[PDB]
């Protein structure tokens, strides 16, 4: 595992660091990446190697600021996963919102500094997340990561999560793929060894800030 | 193109189809499954080769029947896409909700003959969408198209649809892919023989529908 302050750099270089939530918790890696300038090439490699349900994890005042309400004022997931309701670009160069161009823009429209309510349509295809104000020490998730990581970084307030699955292996001729999962533990480490990415986990993003805050 | 009822037998075969929709509409093709019995090895190749963004066309009856409510009030989709909260499986086996296992799995249950509102988490990780009660010849979207085919092939009415894109190339050590964007016409048509799967066209659909209900 990388140490958080070399994860802090890639992260402000723009580069995609993997982090691992705690094995008891879903014991996930995701791919996170700040939203502000993430590519449409970057966007591509982003929806091909995890679920392709790409998230934007953003605060409170972000919410709010752009007016991005709960997807449900009933949240029955079991984590609390905050949902806003989904957008998509309002950009001339959008289409139907799922491309990795139109994805990348809306993550990046959404980190713009002159961001307003009007630059998104709502619903499409991007799923803002909401993280909660205590940060990573109050809720461990990726999530709280991402948005920690833009703070730690100097960034926009708006990363760009999505959890890294196990796609199992190709069956020549067949429309299925055997032994699928999640990837997990050292094969996180590897898939980041293998696409030059920083890896850590949220456990030790957790020590980096109680440095600074104490814990919780 | 394959003929619409050689894709409506592969259909009630449990097999993906590869739908197009017009040109000048979004110019998309989705994989098409039935719902009621697609298997985790089949969402796995369902993530890998589409956009990820499962979602779970079904009828209005049903989106009453299991109180799935529109995601938004003043929908701001330009096709009026309608989407649906998003769910996943409330089942002892679920663990996340985005695993090829787990999705699979909503999509399963939201099509069990015995389905109830209790049956799912809002929010989740698979997204029904609401067809519109004239069908195909309404709204010729990819939405109707799935529900249309669970009808013909006298299915349970959930279909299970997702874009299929073009990932690029793969960038050897890089986390980027080379001019990605979405499949289009004739490369849609390869994918589906290179799975062995059967193709067809939102209008063929049409016209075959247009043989017992005229033109609307
Ligand atoms: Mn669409
Ligand atoms: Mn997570
Ligand atoms: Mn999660
Ligand atoms: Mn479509």
């Amino acid at each position: 595992f990388d140490a958080i302050p070399d994860v802090i750099q890639a992260f402000k270089n723009g580069e995609f660091v993997v982090v691992l939530d705690d094995p008891s918790r879903e014991n996930e890696a995701d791919l996170i990446i700040a939203a502000e300038s993430v590519t449409t090439e970057q966007m591509a490699f982003m929806v091909r190697h995890s679920s392709g349900l790409i998230c934007a994890p953003l605060t409170p005042e972000r919410t709010t600021a752009l007016d991005l309400p709960q997807m449900v004022t009933h949240n029955a997931d079991p984590r609390g996963t905050a949902y806003t309701v989904s957008v998509d670009a309002e950009h001339p160069s959008t289409t139907t919102g799922i491309s990795a161009h139109d994805r990348a823009l809306a993550c990046r429209m959404l980190a713009a500094p002159d961001a307003q309510p009007s630059h998104f349509r709502r619903p499409g295809h991007v799923f803002p997340l909401r993280a909660v104000a205590g940060g990573v020490r109050a809720r461990r998730g990726h999530t709280e990561a991402g948005v920690e990581l833009c703070r730690l970084a100097g960034k926009r307030p708006v990363a760009v999560i999505s959890e890294i699955v196990d796609d199992g292996q190709e069956v020549e001729g067949r429309a299925v793929r055997a032994a699928p999962g999640m990837l997990r533990g050292d094969e996180c480490v590897a898939f980041a060894r293998r696409w030059g990415l920083k890896v850590c986990t949220i456990e030790d993003m957790i020590a980096h800030v109680e440095k600074t805050e104490g814990k919780l």
